[PDB]
């Protein structure tokens, strides 16, 4: 069986276990920002960060046929400052073709490069979205599971509890082929879950880059933070 | 479309709307305790108590072949005030065929009669079971899914927090067929999930009782409480 996994219960500036893209960073309080915060402690617009764990995980094997299970747990907090114009554009777990950079940012949120179902992006990604695209459902934020697009397969809107840390576990069971998620909001007690079967086969290929992503808009103050507390990861394909 | 939904904050004695079966009772302070408490205060072992919703849930139509999807959230907590012997035996949520009285107690939890795979129980149940019977993993306690046998078709161990209050959230979703559950310790901030396919249209009739059931054990002292806080459900047939 090859096992892969990590346990960041905080970050530590420096850390080579991490690849940092566009604006992504580790404060030295152990916040890893994706989106750029100014010097006056506001989020920044038109901004895209990624962080990129430093080794490629094996998801699947072409030649046994046999798939990998996986579950991925992490912290994050938004906060949204201003009344208008409305903020934007969300965070993302994704997983994908390794040794890649950072796509479109905006509604994109920085893995996709326009709005269609492309094959070739060989991408899944569970987004946590803030504003609602013309290709996205009227409630945000909304919870999406992305495959090879950024038009969710499966949607589920959540309220968003302003800067108060949310819990996030994302589970793949390789023999049901459900892709499984829960976000839970300790201040509040709420609970959301969503789930869809989806058959990494056809997605991903057998070698991936696992990350989370975010990204502020595309207009002046259409921003919020996008603030990583914690991430673990763990993945075993039967051998 | 046909929608039946019910939401019970809490409980009240008398209240017409619950079908109290076996030692099931609504305390004066709101709780629904499933299974036994003596006069000292300790939970009593050889005991069963079932709470069915007293109207029946149109679940699927044999006539048009759609199936409706439903989800449940309900608040319960277990005590276990002795270290010999094993608590025993668990709660669960099932849905199976109306008018239905309680079956044996302990390990069957009182929805089943013996271990075996039966499709005349047209029983669906998600567990969580506190004991080790010899058709259960080793780890204990689990929360379970159980398709017309004691014997789940999927487990997932959970650590039990004494006495705290625990939130579950049980979804279906008609058009994937799968059935998501979690389980949220708010006191520890602990999360665990579990899923599964299930057709239903396989399972239970057409109509059916959906309740909570628990059980405590065969041997003397055997025993833990089962206390219910709060309870709802929703289901929706596509018409
Ligand atoms: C977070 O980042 C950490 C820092 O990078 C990761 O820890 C490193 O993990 C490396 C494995 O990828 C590991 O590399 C080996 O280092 C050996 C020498 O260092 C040890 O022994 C020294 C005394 O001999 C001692 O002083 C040190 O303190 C260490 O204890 C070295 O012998 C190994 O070489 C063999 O294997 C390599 C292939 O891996 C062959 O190329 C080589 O011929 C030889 O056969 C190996 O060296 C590394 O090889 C590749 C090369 O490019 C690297 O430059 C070279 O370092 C390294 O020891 C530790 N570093 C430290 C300080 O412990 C950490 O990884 C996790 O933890 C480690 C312990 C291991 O269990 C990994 O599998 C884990 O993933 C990162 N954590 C996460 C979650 O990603
Ligand atoms: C929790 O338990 C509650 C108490 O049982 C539920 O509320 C009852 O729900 C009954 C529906 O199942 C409802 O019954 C109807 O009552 C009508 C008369 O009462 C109202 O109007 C009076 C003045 O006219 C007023 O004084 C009362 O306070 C009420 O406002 C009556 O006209 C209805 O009869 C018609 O329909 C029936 C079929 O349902 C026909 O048989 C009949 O010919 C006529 O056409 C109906 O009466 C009931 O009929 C069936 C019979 O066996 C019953 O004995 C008879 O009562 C009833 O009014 C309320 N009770 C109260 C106090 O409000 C509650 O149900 C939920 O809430 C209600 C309001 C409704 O929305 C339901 O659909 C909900 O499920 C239970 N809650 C839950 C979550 O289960
Ligand atoms: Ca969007
Ligand atoms: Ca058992
Ligand atoms: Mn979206
Ligand atoms: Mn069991």
């Amino acid at each position: 069986v090859e096992t892969i996994s990590f346990s960041f219960s905080e970050f530590e500036p420096g850390n080579d276990n991490l690849t940092l893209q566009g604006a992504a960073l580790i404060t030295q309080s152990g916040v890893l920002q994706l989106t750029k915060i100014n010097q006056n402690g506001m989020p920044a617009w038109d901004s895209t960060g990624r962080t990129l764990y430093a080794k490629p995980v094996h998801i699947w094997d072409m030649t046994t046929g046999t798939v990998a299970s996986f579950e991925t747990r992490f912290s994050f907090s938004i906060e949204q400052p201003y009344t208008r114009p409305l903020p934007a554009d969300g965070l993302v777990f994704f997983m994908g073709p390794t040794k890649s950079k950072p796509a479109q940012g905006y509604g994109y949120l920085g893995i996709f490069n326009n709005s269609k179902q492309d094959n070739s992006y060989q991408t899944l990604g569970v987004e946590f979205d803030t504003f609602s695209n013309p290709w996205d459902p009227p409630q945000v934020p909304h919870i999406g599971i992305d495959v090879n697009s950024i038009r969710s397969i499966k949607t589920q809107p959540f309220q968003l509890d302003n800067g108060q840390v949310a819990n996030v576990v994302i589970k793949y069971d390789a023999s049901s082929k459900i892709l499984h998620a829960v976000l839970v909001y300790p201040s509040s007690g709420a609970i959301y879950t969503i789930a869809e079967i989806v058959d990494v086969k056809q997605v991903l290929p057998e070698w991936v880059d696992v990350g989370l992503s975010g990204a502020t808009g595309a207009q002046r103050d259409a921003a919020e933070t996008h603030d990583v507390y914690s991430w673990s990861f763990q993945a075993s394909l039967p051998e």
